[PDB]
Formats: structure tokens, C-alpha cells, sequence
DNA sequence: TGTCCCCCGCGTTTTAACCGCCAAGGGGATTACTCCCTAGTCTCCAGGCACGTGTCAGATATATACATCCTGTGCATGTATTGAACAGCGACGAT
């Protein structure tokens, strides 16, 4: 084999998941311009 | 384009919003009654408007002084360039 080769050596053949910041803004934006719920709060406003 | 930081998203902690139910009296709604106030009417006339007029506060034209806006000189300083005055090394003749 290889081992009688003494001059010109063949060596052939060896060796959680995070949105985005801005996509939940945004399908928030969506949400409540969808809806007409208020939004402030009735005691603390009164 | 490049940096630094200011929010965005998310898990965990803290708060009070919300609902359900009862208890109560404050005040608004409603009625009945009376009279004071305002619409309506008439007569009377001066307060308010049109019209006319007279003139000075203000617009216009023209001359001058004030302000300012910007570019072009100067200055000054640093730097680059160049000339000159120190410095070889060697061959020669005079001593």
C-alpha cells in the first residue's frame, strides 16, 4: 500500500421565541381600532 | 453614517377595578295657586339720521442723514525653500 510509497507520497484517498418590537404594537393597533370598548378606566375617571 | 439610549417586549409581583347586593335620603319632577310682569294699544315728541359744509390730520413727493451688510484690503504667523558658510579628501609643490 501507501506505506512503500518513499518519494512522491500519494495523498488521495486519506486524511421563550421573541417578537419583533413594533409587531405586537402594531396588531394592538389593530385590535382596539377594530372595537369601540372604552379605554380609560370608569372609577378613576369618575 | 455612526453612536448611545430610549422604549418594546416579557415574566413576575402588586393593586384596585369591577360586580353583586342592600340601605337611605337628597333633590328633581309634578301640581295647584296667585300676582307681578310683559305684550299689545294708543298718543306724544325728541333722539337719531340724512344732508350740507368747512378744514386740518394725514397721504405724497422730495431731499438728507443713519444703519448695516458684505467684500476687500491690511495684519500676523507658520512653513517651505534656498543660499551661504561651516565642515572633507587628495594631489601638488615648496621647504
Amino acid at each position: 500500500a501507501r506505506t512503500m510509497q518513499t518519494a512522491r507520497k500519494s495523498t488521495g484517498g486519506k486524511a421563550p421565541h421573541r417578537y419583533r418590537p413594533g409587531t405586537v404594537a402594531l396588531r394592538e393597533i389593530r385590535r382596539y381600532q377594530k372595537s369601540t370598548e372604552l379605554l380609560i378606566r370608569k372609577l378613576p375617571f369618575q
